[PDB]
DNA sequence: GTTCACCAGGGTGTCGCCCTCAAAATCC
DNA sequence: GGATTTTG
RNA sequence: GUUAGCUGUCUCUUCGGAGGCAGAUUUACUUUGAUUCUUUGCGCCUUUACGUCCCACGUAUUUGACGCAACUCGCGAUCGCGGGGCUGGUUUCAAAGAGGGCGACACCCUGGUGAAC
């Protein structure tokens, strides 16, 4: 019942196949926990390798986004040159930056070369990534600028010349050939001014209320630089707060100066927009002092309210500077208190009809007020990955080419064997293979066995075999690797490290890639960190099968019951049917209406509704797996699903037992049924009646059922249809043919 | 009192676009 | 010998 | 605690091997869902309501934040170093996990201007 124990039924029959076909392989990752509960010693040392690495990255990330900034195709160059089309002698992106990092540096840098020359291998990638984006970004793009354009010249404008109201400006130009960011955003803001044009001169009203009103499209998802966000500092609560404060106060010693000009009109708008918690505490005081002293012209009622405001604001951040700034509810009235004595000495301007003067005299207000409340809600965590690059040994050796090794103390006892990692980053550390009677010269012995690679090189020539190589440990006499204690919890042990097949120490189906070192960090306090090891593991899994299938199981999805099955036969006639988590939507949403009512009534949730939709979304992914794997695996029977995590770990699952293909390097399309699992388009399968072929309600009988599970029926049954006619390219309108054949199998039977 | 547009700030969840070393020669 | 450096 | 395929037993019974009980299943990680019992309290300030009208002064048994001690845990040697106290801890359970980087988009919360209805 178990995915475990259905993979295993299931692997009964994947690997019980004859087939010619290569094995496959699958990338996995442990994640071992640092155990710095019990060596926190570790914390200090992590801690200042991950500074330096930063350091070193920030630095780097300085200089390649300069050389971005001045010029684009020097930078594209570099990133892309290989060994047809090199970059001043160079054959790659990563050789480039080790020369110009590392080789061409005049300061030494801070970080040891090794893990200095991992950061720039990981960035190369990164750089990668971001000209990919740009490329596949500026197609459309560019297709929303030519819709602009063709919009505003026969459309928009014969529409304002038709209707009397004058065209407002013109749009910009982005310069596409070389295209820069600036110029996106330039575009962008014209685009939001003609919007907000369009709603209030037609939709709104005095035009004709098209709700189109022809709003041009905004130009969207051009990449930032690498760590152009990542990087992007961010004041602390305190200093956003005292910037909105000088605001504030700057804004009412202007006060009197537009209170003593006003006239009556002016004066009554100003009741008006008064009239009635801070907008309306003040509202109420406003009225209490008109109804007490009528006698006092309206300078004097300003300088008074604010007077109050600000005596208000004195209590609360003295407050708040005697017992923190955690009490959020004193941050949310006194950034409200600031936010309404600004709007109160603005407002003359405002209802004077000054906007244009009015948006430029908020314009800091507005920041000052929006950095206050941002930073109320809790910063997301800062994480970071230092990359061990391979666990390969110098042929001949057992000599390290690399500064990590996964090493194992193998005890006496049956359940007392300890794990740990050796990592080197300091300047004489160092490790090796040999064997005990194998004695060597500075270098010490260990109880240790260490998991090495030998082969696996990816140069054509070069490329001999990986293999899992094993040996016991040498150290360093002066100046032994750092050793890091690990957790990982026995079902994780029991997967990859000890398994009944693929025990690390007795056999070879594992092989290791290689390692990363990661912190998690709450913003601002490293003292409190998270540790983490990634290793990740390669091995064989079967060839793919050829089965012979005379049962299937359809599954439908997207409602509010996140999977609905239902069994059938070679024929299509019923076996059986249900459902899959029925409770995860409303459980669901409830947890977004209290996160949607702590932003309310505090601004943030401060614990675990971070990160606990996800976590269910992860829970209804195993849930259904678990259900659809036990289902197939009762009636050796491949799934059919419908046209992303659920799928993703629906075909994992079905590939490592040998029932389904991983993806082919292009092969971006992913081929509708690979051993189990099978997909269709979901197009008249919802909609037609099970009984007859057209909660759900059917019409033309009256039949009512389950929609989820009649849909899920039909999916199965519909995986038939295509058995007879198959589609084929540009035709995709079979809805005839599809009842047609519906209906005639239910006449047979 | 709700709807829309626009402006400012922040959070999260999903997706794009990235990767998951070895091995040889030279230098101090 | 260990470290640096380049490279596919 | 479990989410290993083991082992020892009791019955089913002869039929096929098939159900229950006991311990296995090396670590102690990141999660999900049920389920049992348990609301730390003493000051100083502050929030949302009522009066009063803001500062202030009262009063709900109103939202919270700091400090001190009760507890719970880890830690090292009677004491010290750290964490949590309802978004909790705790008992029984029954079930998942391949990770990292950098961006973009979607949505949500608050504030602000304008307009339409």
């Amino acid at each position: 019942n178990s995915i475990h124990a259905s993979l295993r039924q299931l692997l009964a029959l994947g690997l019980s196949k004859s087939s010619s076909a290569e094995p496959q392989r699958i990338t996995r990752t442990v994640k071992f926990k640092i155990n710095t509960d019990i060596r926190p010693d570790l914390i200090p040392v992590l801690n200042r390798h991950f500074d330096f690495f930063e350091k070193f990255r920030r630095k780097v990330l300085a200089e390649l986004e300069a050389l971005w900034n001045k010029d684009q195709k020097s930078f594209q160059a570099m990133v892309q040159c290989s060994a047809k089309k090199p970059y001043q002698k160079k054959t790659s992106c990563y050789a480039w930056l080790d020369t110009h990092f590392i080789t061409e540096a005049k300061e030494s840098l801070d970080l040891p070369r090794k893990p200095a020359t991992s950061l720039l291998y990981n960035l190369s990638g990164g750089l990668k990534s971001f000209l990919t984006r740009r490329e596949t970004v500026a197609e459309d793009i560019q297709k929303r600028f030519n819709d602009n354009l063709r919009e505003w010249n026969g459309d928009l404008s014969q529409l304002a010349s038709d209707l009397k109201a004058p065209l407002p400006p013109a749009p910009p130009n982005l310069d596409f050939e070389n295209l820069i960011e600036k110029a996106i955003e330039k575009y962008n803001d014209w685009v939001g001014r003609t919007r907000a044009w369009c709603n209030l001169i037609l939709v709104q009203q005095k035009k004709v209320e098209r709700r189109d009103a022809c709003l041009p499209r905004y130009l969207k998802g051009y990449p930032g630089f690498f760590g152009s966000q990542r990087y992007a500092t961010t004041a602390g609560l305190a200093e956003n707060l005292k910037k909105l404060e000088q605001v504030a106060r700057e804004q009412s010693k202007k006060m009197p100066t537009r209170f003593a000009k006003l006239t009556p009109e002016i004066w009554t708008a100003i009741q008006e927009r008064f009239s009635p918690t801070a907008h309306q505490t003040v509202c109420l005081r406003f009225a209490a002092l008109r109804a007490a002293h009528p006698e006092w012209t309206p300078v004097q009622l300003a300088e008074e309210i604010l007077a109050g405001i600000f005596r208000g604001a004195e209590k609360l951040k003295k407050h708040l500077a005697a017992n923190g700034f955690t009490d959020r509810p004193a941050v949310i009235k006194l950034a409200n208190l600031y936010n309404v004595a600004a709007a109160f000495s603005l407002d003359p301007i405002r209802a004077a009809g000054d906007y244009i003067l009015f948006y430029e005299e908020e314009t800091p207000k507005r920041n000052a007020f929006g950095d206050v409340r941002g930073g109320l809600h809790q910063p997301s965590d800062e994480s970071a990955a230092i990359e061990i690059m391979g666990f390969g040994l110098q042929k001949e050796s057992g000599k390290p080419l690399y500064n990590g090794l996964l090493v194992c103390k193998k005890s006496e006892k049956e359940h007392d064997d300890s794990w740990a990692f050796l990592y080197c980053h300091t300047e004489g550390q160092t490790f090796e293979l040999a064997n005990e009677k194998a004695k060597l010269r500075g270098k010490l012995l260990t109880d240790w066995t260490g998991f090495a690679s030998r082969g696996g090189s990816r140069k054509k020539a070069e490329a001999s075999a990986k293999q899992l190589a094993r040996g016991r440990v040498w150290i360093s006499e002066k100046t032994p690797p750092t050793v890091l204690p690990l957790a990982f919890g026995s079902r994780q042990g029991r997967e990859y490290l000890w398994h009944f097949d693929r025990d690390l120490r007795e056999k070879n189906e594992w092989v290791l890639g290689n390692g990363r070192l990661l912190r998690i960090m709450p913003p601002g306090q490293p003292n409190a960190a998270d540790f983490y090891l990634a290793i990740t593991l390669e091995r064989q899994v079967p060839p793919l099968a050829d089965i012979k299938a005379e049962r299937f199981i359809g599954i439908a999805r997207g409602e509010a019951i996140p999977a609905a099955y239902a069994v059938i036969d070679e024929l299509g006639k019923l076996l059986a049917s249900g459902k899959i988590a029925e409770s995860y939507r409303k459980q669901q949403r409830e947890f977004n209406d209290a996160k949607r009512e702590l932003q309310r009534t505090q601004g943030g949730y401060t614990r675990w509704l971070r990160s606990k939709e996800r976590n269910r979304a992860r829970a209804l992914s195993g849930e259904v797996t678990r259900a659809v794997l036990a289902l197939a695996a009762e009636h050796r029977a491949p799934v059919v699903l419908a046209n992303q995590p659920v799928q993703r770990a629906l075909e994992q699952k079905f590939l490592e037992a040998g029932l389904w293909e991983a993806p082919k390097r292009k092969q971006k399309f992913p081929k509708k049924d690979n051993g189990f699992i099978k997909l269709i388009d979901a197009w008249w399968t919802s909609r037609t009646c099970s009984q007859c072929g057209n909660n759900f309600r059917c019409l033309k009988c009256g039949y009512e059922t389950n929609a989820a599970v009649q849909a899920a029926l039909t999916i199965a049954r519909k995986y038939l249809f295509e058995l007879e006619h198959p589609p084929k390219k540009g035709e995709k309108d079979r809805r005839l043919k599809w009842q047609a054949w519906y209906q005639e199998k239910l006449r047979t039977v």
